[PDB]
C-alpha cells in the first residue's frame, strides 16, 4: 500500500499555512532570516516584498533563497512538528505568470490587498530546486525540485486529526475488521487509526507481543476531503466481504 | 486618527531592544538562517532557550545546520511572538543576527540548563556527544512590531535590555481587563489617556511600564497609553499596578 512521498509531504506542509521564514544573503554573505507571508503557484512560494526591506534588497543582489515552513500542529512538543525547507532561487515574474502569482498571493494573504499594487513592493516566486523534509520525529528525506513540482498537496491531511479521532471514537469495530481482514492481523483484538491520508489509513493493532502497525489502502487514491467518507465506507464494506 | 482632546504626559514605552528581548522570550521556536558549505542561505526550524537574551540551540552534529555552523558560525534567527490576531502581518517579529559559538565550562552548564528549561524534550538529546550546544552571540537586531513601529538595534543594546515580565504572560489579564473592567479602562482613557470623549476603551497590550488602550470616541477610533505609577518587574505586581491606575483615574 502506497504512502505519500517526501515530495507530497513537502507540498502538503507548504499548503498548510501562509507564513514561514525566508533565508537570504546580505551583500556581505551573512545569513539573514526573515518572517514572510506567501501564497502558492503550483507549489511555488509567492512573496510580496517591499523593495526597501532587508530581504528585498538581498534578493535583488543575490536571488538565492530558502524558506522553512512549519505545519500548524496540535501537539505541544515542537520537535514533533512537520517542517520543510524549500531552497532555490527567487525571480520576479512577468506577464501572465506575474498576474497569476499576484492572484495566488492575494487569496492566501488577505491583507496583501493593501501593498501589492505599489511600485515599491515586488512579487517574487521561489523557483524550488531542492527540498529537505522533516516529518516530526525520525522521518526525514530530501527531494529534487522537479519531484516537488510534480507532486500534489494531500487534500485529506488538513482535516485528518478530526477524521482520525471520529474514526477511533465511533468506528473502532470497523477499524478492527479492516485490521483482521485487510491488514494482515486476523487475530488482533483492538485496532486504532493513527493516521489518514489520500491513499489509505494507518492502523495500530494489538499483538501478543505489544503492538504492530499496518496500513489499508482505499480502492484508489482520493482527491478531496469530501471523498474520505465514501472511501472509509468502502473500506468497512470490503472488510466484511473478507 | 482623531487626536487627544487634552495633553498627556508621555508614557514610557518599551524600547526596540526591550521589544526584541520580549519577542525572544515569548516562545521556544524559530527559524535559523545559516550558510551551506557552498554559501547558499539555509532556513531551518529550531527550538531554543535563552541565556541572558541569547538563543541557546541544541543541534545534531549531523543535521544540515549543525554542519553549517561548524563550518561558518554566522547565523541569524527569526522569532515570531504567538498571536491572537489571525492577520499574520500584525505579528510582532524579530531577527537576531550574529555569530554562534559552542560555550565551555560554567557558561555551557548555564546554557544547557536554559535550553532544557525551555524545551522539555531536549532532555533526551543534550548530553550526547552527537549534539552540540550553541549560543548565538547577537550583534544586530531588526524588530517589526506588527503594523506599528519597526527599528534596528545594536547587539549591546539588546544585551543590556530586559524581556518584559508582563507582556508574554498578559493574555488572560488583558481579557479579564476587557471583560470585567470596561468601566476602569474607560475612566483611564478619559482622565489619564487624553480622550475625555471616549465612550468605550479596550486594552490592546500590557507591558511593565503601562497599558495600551484602543478608544471608541465620538470622533472615531484612536489609540492611547497610560503608565503605571512606577515600572513593575514581575507579573504578580500587575494587579496592584492596574488598580492604582483605576484609582488615579477616578481622582481626575
Ligand atoms: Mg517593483
Ligand atoms: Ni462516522
Ligand atoms: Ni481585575
Amino acid at each position: 500500500v502506497v504512502r505519500p512521498s517526501a515530495a507530497e509531504e513537502a507540498r502538503t506542509i507548504a499548503a498548510s499555512t501562509n507564513v514561514g521564514t525566508l533565508a537570504t544573503l546580505t551583500t556581505e554573505g551573512d545569513p539573514w532570516a526573515s518572517f514572510v507571508t506567501y501564497g502558492l503557484l503550483g507549489g511555488a512560494p509567492v512573496l510580496c516584498v517591499s523593495d526597501m526591506a532587508e530581504h528585498g534588497r538581498n534578493l535583488a543582489h543575490d536571488p538565492r533563497a530558502s524558506i522553512a515552513i512549519v505545519a500548524p500542529s496540535a501537539e505541544s512538543d515542537p520537535l514533533a512538528s512537520a517542517r520543510v525547507t524549500l531552497a532555490g532561487v527567487a525571480e520576479r515574474p512577468e506577464g501572465d505568470e506575474l498576474a497569476a502569482a499576484r492572484a495566488a498571493h492575494l487569496d492566501a494573504v488577505a491583507a496583501a490587498k493593501y501593498y501589492i499594487d505599489y511600485s515599491d513592493f515586488s512579487v517574487w516566486v521561489l523557483r524550488v530546486q531542492r527540498v529537505r523534509w522533516v516529518g516530526g520525529y525520525g522521518r526525514m528525506d530530501s527531494t529534487t525540485g522537479e519531484a516537488y513540482a510534480a507532486a500534489e498537496a494531500d487534500p485529506v491531511t488538513p482535516r485528518a486529526a478530526g477524521a482520525i479521532a471520529h474514526l477511533n471514537a465511533d468506528h473502532a469495530d470497523s477499524l478492527l475488521a479492516m485490521a483482521r481482514n485487510l491488514g494482515g492481523y486476523p487475530d488482533t483484538g483492538e485496532a486504532v487509526c493513527t493516521g489518514a491520508d489520500r491513499y489509505g489509513l494507518d492502523l495500530r493493532v494489538t499483538t501478543e507481543r505489544g503492538v504492530a502497525y499496518t496500513r489499508v489502502g482505499y480502492a484508489a487514491p482520493i482527491s478531496s476531503f469530501d471523498q474520505l467518507r465514501a472511501a472509509t465506507v468502502e473500506l468497512a464494506q470490503r472488510a466484511k466481504q473478507s
